[PDB]
Protein backbone atom coordinates (compact mmCIF):
# COMPACT_ATOMS: atom_id res chain seq x y z
CA UNK A 1 0.00 0.00 0.00
CA UNK A 2 1.06 3.84 0.00
CA UNK A 3 3.18 4.59 2.86
CA UNK A 4 1.01 6.89 3.99
CA UNK A 5 -1.57 4.31 5.21
CA UNK A 6 0.73 3.32 7.95
CA UNK A 7 0.91 6.75 9.13
CA UNK A 8 -2.90 7.28 9.15
CA UNK A 9 -3.59 3.95 10.23
CA UNK A 10 -1.53 4.65 13.71
CA UNK A 11 -2.80 8.01 13.79
CA UNK A 12 -6.38 6.81 13.24
CA UNK A 13 -5.83 3.76 16.17
CA UNK A 14 -3.91 6.10 18.51
CA UNK A 15 -7.28 8.38 18.60
CA UNK A 16 -10.11 6.20 18.82
CA UNK A 17 -7.48 4.22 21.67
CA UNK A 18 -8.24 7.64 23.51
CA UNK A 19 -11.61 7.42 22.62
CA UNK A 20 -13.29 4.17 23.53
CA UNK A 21 -9.96 3.98 26.38
CA UNK A 22 -11.45 7.34 27.82
CA UNK A 23 -15.78 6.39 26.94
CA UNK A 24 -15.04 2.83 28.90
CA UNK A 25 -14.26 4.36 32.28
CA UNK A 26 -15.95 8.03 32.20
CA UNK A 27 -19.51 6.41 33.47
CA UNK A 28 -17.88 4.76 36.63
CA UNK A 29 -15.82 7.77 36.86
CA UNK A 30 -18.88 10.07 36.98
CA UNK A 31 -20.37 7.67 39.42
CA UNK A 32 -16.96 8.25 41.39
CA UNK A 33 -17.38 11.95 41.34
CA UNK A 34 -20.82 11.61 42.36
CA UNK A 35 -20.25 9.72 45.54
CA UNK A 36 -17.69 11.76 46.49
CA UNK A 37 -19.70 15.18 46.22
CA UNK A 38 -17.90 16.73 43.62
CA UNK A 39 -21.25 15.98 40.92
CA UNK A 40 -24.22 16.66 42.64
CA UNK A 41 -26.32 14.76 40.00
CA UNK A 42 -27.85 11.31 40.38
CA UNK A 43 -26.43 8.09 38.66
CA UNK A 44 -28.95 8.49 35.88
CA UNK A 45 -28.06 11.89 34.99
CA UNK A 46 -24.27 10.73 35.13
CA UNK A 47 -25.45 8.19 32.17
CA UNK A 48 -27.00 10.87 30.58
CA UNK A 49 -24.05 12.72 30.40
CA UNK A 50 -22.14 9.40 28.85
CA UNK A 51 -25.00 9.51 25.99
CA UNK A 52 -25.55 13.30 25.05
CA UNK A 53 -21.32 13.04 25.07
CA UNK A 54 -21.56 10.54 22.58
CA UNK A 55 -23.91 12.31 20.54
CA UNK A 56 -22.79 15.60 20.62
CA UNK A 57 -19.13 14.28 19.23
CA UNK A 58 -21.10 12.45 16.22
CA UNK A 59 -22.94 16.13 15.65
CA UNK A 60 -20.11 18.08 16.08
CA UNK A 61 -18.65 15.82 13.07
CA UNK A 62 -21.20 16.38 10.29
CA UNK A 63 -19.63 20.25 10.34
CA UNK A 64 -15.92 19.25 10.58
CA UNK A 65 -16.05 18.24 6.86
CA UNK A 66 -17.47 21.50 5.98
CA UNK A 67 -14.43 23.25 7.45
CA UNK A 68 -11.50 21.30 6.36
CA UNK A 69 -12.87 21.76 2.64
CA UNK A 70 -13.72 24.86 2.67
CA UNK A 71 -11.79 27.36 5.49
CA UNK A 72 -9.17 25.50 6.82
CA UNK A 73 -8.05 22.17 5.12
CA UNK A 74 -8.20 18.41 5.79
CA UNK A 75 -4.72 18.35 7.19
CA UNK A 76 -4.62 21.27 9.59
CA UNK A 77 -8.29 20.17 10.89
CA UNK A 78 -6.84 16.29 11.60
CA UNK A 79 -4.02 18.33 13.77
CA UNK A 80 -5.76 21.05 15.37
CA UNK A 81 -8.84 18.47 16.34
CA UNK A 82 -6.34 16.00 17.65
CA UNK A 83 -4.89 19.03 19.90
CA UNK A 84 -7.96 19.67 21.02
CA UNK A 85 -8.77 16.45 21.98
CA UNK A 86 -5.20 15.99 23.64
CA UNK A 87 -6.25 18.65 25.28
CA UNK A 88 -9.59 17.24 26.30
CA UNK A 89 -7.80 14.32 27.96
CA UNK A 90 -5.13 16.66 29.93
CA UNK A 91 -8.04 18.31 31.27
CA UNK A 92 -9.21 14.66 32.86
CA UNK A 93 -6.47 13.45 34.23
CA UNK A 94 -5.84 17.03 36.54
CA UNK A 95 -6.62 16.55 39.84
CA UNK A 96 -9.90 18.66 39.33
CA UNK A 97 -13.60 17.58 39.64
CA UNK A 98 -16.59 19.10 37.52
CA UNK A 99 -15.02 21.86 36.69
CA UNK A 100 -12.90 19.53 34.13
CA UNK A 101 -15.62 16.83 32.66
CA UNK A 102 -17.47 19.80 30.81
CA UNK A 103 -14.26 21.73 29.76
CA UNK A 104 -13.08 17.86 28.48
CA UNK A 105 -15.99 17.18 26.54
CA UNK A 106 -16.36 20.59 25.12
CA UNK A 107 -12.81 20.49 23.78
CA UNK A 108 -13.46 16.79 22.77
CA UNK A 109 -16.28 17.16 21.04
CA UNK A 110 -14.88 20.14 19.39
CA UNK A 111 -11.47 18.12 18.43
CA UNK A 112 -13.80 15.02 17.12
CA UNK A 113 -15.63 17.08 14.98
CA UNK A 114 -12.96 18.49 13.34
CA UNK A 115 -10.62 14.83 12.91
CA UNK A 116 -13.39 12.11 11.98
CA UNK A 117 -14.80 13.04 9.21
CA UNK A 118 -11.47 14.51 8.01
CA UNK A 119 -9.12 11.69 8.51
CA UNK A 120 -11.13 9.67 6.77
CA UNK A 121 -11.75 12.31 3.89
CA UNK A 122 -7.85 11.51 3.81
CA UNK A 123 -7.97 8.52 3.62
CA UNK A 124 -9.65 8.83 0.14
CA UNK A 125 -7.12 11.33 -1.10
CA UNK A 126 -4.84 8.73 -1.08
CA UNK A 127 -6.14 7.10 -3.65
CA UNK A 128 -6.68 8.08 -7.68
CA UNK A 129 -10.15 7.55 -8.59
CA UNK A 130 -9.40 4.45 -10.35
CA UNK A 131 -6.52 2.91 -8.50
CA UNK A 132 -8.16 -0.45 -7.21
CA UNK A 133 -5.98 -0.65 -4.23
CA UNK A 134 -8.95 1.40 -2.45
CA UNK A 135 -11.43 -1.22 -0.71
CA UNK A 136 -8.21 -3.13 0.60
CA UNK A 137 -6.96 0.26 1.81
CA UNK A 138 -9.82 1.03 3.42
CA UNK A 139 -10.60 -2.28 4.83
CA UNK A 140 -7.00 -2.39 6.53
CA UNK A 141 -7.58 1.79 7.86
CA UNK A 142 -10.46 0.19 9.45
CA UNK A 143 -9.08 -2.46 11.05
CA UNK A 144 -6.24 -0.20 12.77
CA UNK A 145 -9.39 1.36 14.08
CA UNK A 146 -11.19 -1.58 16.00
CA UNK A 147 -7.91 -2.86 16.72
CA UNK A 148 -7.44 0.43 18.78
CA UNK A 149 -10.79 0.71 20.02
CA UNK A 150 -9.97 -2.90 20.88
CA UNK A 151 -6.94 -2.55 22.58
CA UNK A 152 -8.16 0.65 24.68
CA UNK A 153 -10.43 -0.60 27.15
CA UNK A 154 -8.08 -3.28 28.08
CA UNK A 155 -5.32 -0.91 28.85
CA UNK A 156 -6.84 1.75 30.24
CA UNK A 157 -9.57 -0.42 32.50
CA UNK A 158 -6.62 -2.16 33.76
CA UNK A 159 -5.12 0.89 34.56
CA UNK A 160 -7.99 2.59 36.28
CA UNK A 161 -8.52 -0.93 38.72
CA UNK A 162 -4.85 -0.96 39.59
CA UNK A 163 -3.55 2.72 39.36
CA UNK A 164 -6.64 4.55 39.84
CA UNK A 165 -8.97 6.67 37.03
CA UNK A 166 -6.62 10.16 36.80
CA UNK A 167 -3.70 7.49 35.93
CA UNK A 168 -5.90 6.12 33.51
CA UNK A 169 -7.30 9.41 31.84
CA UNK A 170 -3.30 10.20 31.42
CA UNK A 171 -2.93 7.08 28.81
CA UNK A 172 -5.24 8.48 26.99
CA UNK A 173 -3.14 11.34 26.86
CA UNK A 174 -0.23 9.69 26.13
CA UNK A 175 -1.85 7.63 23.26
CA UNK A 176 -3.36 10.92 21.53
CA UNK A 177 -0.33 12.73 21.61
CA UNK A 178 1.43 9.66 20.37
CA UNK A 179 -0.97 9.79 16.95
CA UNK A 180 0.09 13.71 16.86
CA UNK A 181 3.00 12.97 16.57
CA UNK A 182 3.55 9.55 14.33
CA UNK A 183 0.35 11.95 12.42
CA UNK A 184 2.58 15.06 12.39
CA UNK A 185 6.54 13.60 11.50
CA UNK A 186 4.75 10.83 9.47
CA UNK A 187 2.32 13.31 7.41
CA UNK A 188 5.81 15.57 6.14
CA UNK A 189 6.75 12.24 4.56
CA UNK A 190 3.93 10.74 2.99
CA UNK A 191 0.78 13.28 2.79
CA UNK A 192 -0.39 15.32 -0.49
CA UNK A 193 0.37 18.77 0.90
CA UNK A 194 -2.81 19.78 -1.67
CA UNK A 195 -5.25 19.11 1.47
CA UNK A 196 -3.07 21.78 3.85
CA UNK A 197 -5.42 24.29 2.04
CA UNK A 198 -9.37 23.94 1.48
CA UNK A 199 -10.48 23.00 -1.87
CA UNK A 200 -13.97 24.97 -2.03
CA UNK A 201 -13.24 28.04 -0.10
CA UNK A 202 -17.98 36.19 -1.68
CA UNK A 203 -18.77 34.06 0.83
CA UNK A 204 -17.16 34.71 3.46
CA UNK A 205 -19.20 36.93 4.96
CA UNK A 206 -22.35 35.13 4.75
CA UNK A 207 -21.16 32.04 6.33
CA UNK A 208 -20.12 34.21 9.04
CA UNK A 209 -23.50 35.34 9.88
CA UNK A 210 -25.10 32.01 9.06
CA UNK A 211 -22.73 30.76 11.89
CA UNK A 212 -23.24 33.60 13.99
CA UNK A 213 -27.23 33.32 14.17
CA UNK A 214 -27.10 29.79 14.75
CA UNK A 215 -25.06 30.55 17.93
CA UNK A 216 -26.64 33.99 18.77
CA UNK A 217 -30.39 31.73 19.30
CA UNK A 218 -28.41 29.16 21.03
CA UNK A 219 -26.80 31.97 23.52
CA UNK A 220 -30.28 33.47 24.13
CA UNK A 221 -32.21 30.11 24.28
CA UNK A 222 -29.84 29.48 27.03
CA UNK A 223 -30.62 32.71 28.94
CA UNK A 224 -34.21 32.37 28.68
CA UNK A 225 -34.00 28.91 29.95
CA UNK A 226 -32.03 30.55 33.02
CA UNK A 227 -35.14 33.08 33.85
CA UNK A 228 -37.79 30.63 33.32
CA UNK A 229 -35.79 28.45 35.91
CA UNK A 230 -35.38 25.83 33.36
CA UNK A 231 -31.59 26.23 34.60
CA UNK A 232 -30.85 22.56 36.36
CA UNK A 233 -28.23 20.07 34.26
CA UNK A 234 -31.06 18.01 33.09
CA UNK A 235 -32.89 20.71 31.48
CA UNK A 236 -29.49 22.19 29.56
CA UNK A 237 -29.30 17.98 28.44
CA UNK A 238 -32.81 18.98 27.77
CA UNK A 239 -31.96 21.58 25.19
CA UNK A 240 -29.06 19.83 23.48
CA UNK A 241 -31.91 16.57 22.89
CA UNK A 242 -34.52 18.71 21.10
CA UNK A 243 -31.09 20.42 18.97
CA UNK A 244 -30.29 17.30 17.48
CA UNK A 245 -33.55 16.12 16.66
CA UNK A 246 -34.70 19.59 15.23
CA UNK A 247 -31.61 19.43 12.72
CA UNK A 248 -32.83 16.36 10.79
CA UNK A 249 -36.77 16.96 10.96
CA UNK A 250 -36.42 20.62 9.78
CA UNK A 251 -34.09 19.12 7.22
CA UNK A 252 -43.52 16.26 -7.44
CA UNK A 253 -44.86 13.15 -7.98
CA UNK A 254 -42.32 9.89 -7.80
CA UNK A 255 -39.20 12.43 -6.05
CA UNK A 256 -41.02 13.47 -3.11
CA UNK A 257 -41.65 10.06 -2.56
CA UNK A 258 -38.48 9.07 -2.98
CA UNK A 259 -37.46 11.88 -0.16
CA UNK A 260 -39.96 10.10 2.06
CA UNK A 261 -39.08 7.07 1.14
CA UNK A 262 -35.80 7.74 3.25
CA UNK A 263 -37.72 8.86 6.42
CA UNK A 264 -38.40 5.17 7.70
CA UNK A 265 -34.38 4.09 6.37
CA UNK A 266 -33.53 6.99 8.67
CA UNK A 267 -35.97 6.01 11.50
CA UNK A 268 -33.99 2.82 11.54
CA UNK A 269 -30.46 3.81 11.61
CA UNK A 270 -31.17 6.39 14.02
CA UNK A 271 -33.13 3.50 16.32
CA UNK A 272 -30.06 1.29 15.83
CA UNK A 273 -27.36 3.75 16.83
CA UNK A 274 -29.69 4.79 19.89
CA UNK A 275 -29.74 0.77 20.83
CA UNK A 276 -25.46 0.29 19.63
CA UNK A 277 -24.08 3.23 21.56
CA UNK A 278 -26.47 1.98 24.69
CA UNK A 279 -23.53 -0.67 25.22
CA UNK A 280 -20.91 2.15 26.68
CA UNK A 281 -23.94 3.15 29.20
CA UNK A 282 -26.31 0.78 30.16
CA UNK A 283 -24.49 -2.22 29.44
CA UNK A 284 -21.94 -1.02 30.99
CA UNK A 285 -23.97 -0.42 34.12
CA UNK A 286 -25.33 -3.83 33.52
CA UNK A 287 -22.45 -5.16 33.20
CA UNK A 288 -21.01 -3.63 37.16
CA UNK A 289 -23.95 -4.45 39.06
CA UNK A 290 -25.21 -7.33 37.62
CA UNK A 291 -22.31 -9.90 36.82
CA UNK A 292 -19.56 -11.83 38.79
CA UNK A 293 -16.52 -10.52 37.53
CA UNK A 294 -13.98 -10.28 39.93
CA UNK A 295 -10.95 -11.58 37.87
CA UNK A 296 -10.47 -8.47 35.99
CA UNK A 297 -11.63 -4.99 35.17
CA UNK A 298 -15.42 -4.49 34.57
CA UNK A 299 -15.14 -2.21 31.83
CA UNK A 300 -13.44 -4.41 29.87
CA UNK A 301 -16.79 -5.69 28.72
CA UNK A 302 -16.68 -2.60 26.18
CA UNK A 303 -13.82 -4.65 23.93
CA UNK A 304 -16.21 -7.00 22.78
CA UNK A 305 -18.13 -4.36 20.67
CA UNK A 306 -15.04 -3.78 17.84
CA UNK A 307 -13.55 -7.85 18.77
CA UNK A 308 -17.32 -8.95 17.16
CA UNK A 309 -16.54 -6.68 14.49
CA UNK A 310 -13.14 -7.30 13.78
CA UNK A 311 -14.43 -11.57 13.85
CA UNK A 312 -17.16 -10.20 11.97
CA UNK A 313 -15.79 -8.06 9.34
CA UNK A 314 -13.66 -11.09 7.17
CA UNK A 315 -17.30 -13.54 6.87
CA UNK A 316 -19.54 -10.84 5.43
CA UNK A 317 -17.14 -9.60 2.87
CA UNK A 318 -16.59 -13.48 1.58
CA UNK A 319 -20.47 -13.25 2.05
CA UNK A 320 -21.82 -10.21 -0.41
CA UNK A 321 -19.51 -11.48 -3.41
CA UNK A 322 -31.16 -5.42 -1.06
CA UNK A 323 -30.02 -2.35 1.23
CA UNK A 324 -33.86 -1.72 2.93
CA UNK A 325 -33.67 -5.42 3.66
CA UNK A 326 -30.38 -4.70 5.41
CA UNK A 327 -31.73 -2.35 7.62
CA UNK A 328 -34.28 -3.99 8.67
CA UNK A 329 -32.61 -7.57 9.75
CA UNK A 330 -30.27 -4.93 11.19
CA UNK A 331 -32.68 -3.31 13.64
CA UNK A 332 -34.11 -6.67 13.91
CA UNK A 333 -31.17 -8.06 15.42
CA UNK A 334 -30.39 -4.83 17.82
CA UNK A 335 -33.95 -5.56 19.27
CA UNK A 336 -32.72 -9.01 19.53
CA UNK A 337 -29.79 -8.04 21.18
CA UNK A 338 -32.13 -6.56 24.12
CA UNK A 339 -34.90 -9.45 23.75
CA UNK A 340 -31.73 -11.45 24.77
CA UNK A 341 -30.94 -9.00 27.96
CA UNK A 342 -34.49 -9.45 29.32
CA UNK A 343 -34.31 -13.00 30.06
CA UNK A 344 -31.90 -13.29 32.38
CA UNK A 345 -33.20 -11.12 34.61
CA UNK A 346 -36.99 -11.93 33.81
CA UNK A 347 -35.97 -15.85 34.85
CA UNK A 348 -33.96 -15.39 38.11
CA UNK A 349 -34.77 -12.17 39.47
CA UNK A 350 -33.25 -9.03 38.78
CA UNK A 351 -31.37 -8.86 42.85
CA UNK A 352 -29.14 -11.66 42.62
CA UNK A 353 -25.77 -11.21 40.20
CA UNK A 354 -25.83 -13.72 36.80
CA UNK A 355 -23.12 -14.77 34.07
CA UNK A 356 -21.49 -12.83 31.77
CA UNK A 357 -21.94 -14.39 28.84
CA UNK A 358 -25.52 -12.76 28.29
CA UNK A 359 -23.54 -9.29 27.45
CA UNK A 360 -21.05 -11.38 25.07
CA UNK A 361 -24.16 -12.61 23.54
CA UNK A 362 -26.03 -9.24 23.27
CA UNK A 363 -22.84 -7.95 21.40
CA UNK A 364 -22.79 -10.90 19.31
CA UNK A 365 -26.44 -9.98 17.91
CA UNK A 366 -25.99 -6.24 17.92
CA UNK A 367 -22.66 -6.23 15.95
CA UNK A 368 -24.23 -9.02 13.63
CA UNK A 369 -26.99 -6.31 12.90
CA UNK A 370 -24.38 -3.51 12.62
CA UNK A 371 -22.78 -6.05 9.88
CA UNK A 372 -26.02 -5.35 7.63
CA UNK A 373 -26.81 -1.52 8.72
CA UNK A 374 -19.57 13.68 1.33
CA UNK A 375 -23.46 13.74 1.77
CA UNK A 376 -24.48 10.49 2.97
CA UNK A 377 -21.24 10.37 5.25
CA UNK A 378 -22.51 13.53 7.44
CA UNK A 379 -25.98 11.96 7.14
CA UNK A 380 -24.56 8.61 8.91
CA UNK A 381 -23.55 11.03 11.51
CA UNK A 382 -26.41 12.58 12.35
CA UNK A 383 -28.46 8.64 12.42
CA UNK A 384 -25.93 8.00 15.31
CA UNK A 385 -26.20 11.93 16.95
CA UNK A 386 -30.25 11.56 16.92
CA UNK A 387 -29.80 8.16 17.73
CA UNK A 388 -27.76 8.92 21.14
CA UNK A 389 -29.76 11.97 21.62
CA UNK A 390 -32.48 9.43 22.01
CA UNK A 391 -30.73 7.59 24.20
CA UNK A 392 -29.91 10.77 26.62
CA UNK A 393 -33.81 10.31 27.29
CA UNK A 394 -34.55 6.94 27.67
CA UNK A 395 -31.41 5.14 29.81
CA UNK A 396 -32.63 7.77 33.01
CA UNK A 397 -35.29 5.19 32.38
CA UNK A 398 -32.92 2.17 33.50
CA UNK A 399 -32.48 0.61 37.23
CA UNK A 400 -32.47 -2.56 38.69
CA UNK A 401 -36.59 -2.46 38.82
CA UNK A 402 -36.96 -1.32 35.47
CA UNK A 403 -34.22 -3.68 34.18
CA UNK A 404 -36.41 -6.33 32.64
CA UNK A 405 -39.53 -4.35 31.41
CA UNK A 406 -36.61 -1.51 29.58
CA UNK A 407 -35.19 -4.38 27.85
CA UNK A 408 -38.37 -6.26 26.55
CA UNK A 409 -40.39 -3.77 25.94
CA UNK A 410 -37.78 -1.54 24.02
CA UNK A 411 -36.54 -4.61 22.55
CA UNK A 412 -40.00 -5.79 20.97
CA UNK A 413 -40.45 -2.08 19.78
CA UNK A 414 -37.44 -2.30 17.97
CA UNK A 415 -38.11 -5.64 16.38
CA UNK A 416 -41.88 -4.20 15.60
CA UNK A 417 -40.75 -0.91 14.03
CA UNK A 418 -38.15 -3.60 12.13
CA UNK A 419 -40.93 -5.21 10.87
CA UNK A 420 -42.64 -2.49 9.81
CA UNK A 421 -39.64 -1.55 8.06
CA UNK A 422 -38.99 -4.87 6.62
CA UNK A 423 -42.42 -4.66 4.97
CA UNK A 424 -41.94 -0.94 3.23
CA UNK A 425 -38.77 -2.41 1.71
Amino acid sequence: QPLGLSTLFMTEMWERFSYYGMRAILLYYMWFLISTGDLHITRATAASIMAIYASMVYLSGTIGGFVADRIIGARPAVFWGGVLIMLGHIVLALPFGASALFGSIILIIIGTGFLKPNVSTLVGTLYDEHDRRRDAGFSIFVFGINLGAFIAPLIVGAAQEAAGYHVAFSLAAIGMFIGLLVYYFGGKKTLDPHYLRPTDPEEVKPLLVKVSLAVAGFIAIIVVMNLVGWNSLPAYINLLTIVAIAIPVFYTSTEHLRVVSYIPLFIAAVLFWAIEEQGSVVLATFAAERVDSSWFPVSWFQSLNPLFIMLYTPFFAWLWTSSPTKFAVGLMFAGLSFLLMAIPGALYGTSGKVSPLWLVGSWALVILGEMLISQMMSMWFLSSSVGSALNAQLVTLYNAKSEVAYFSYFGLGSVVLGIVLVFLS
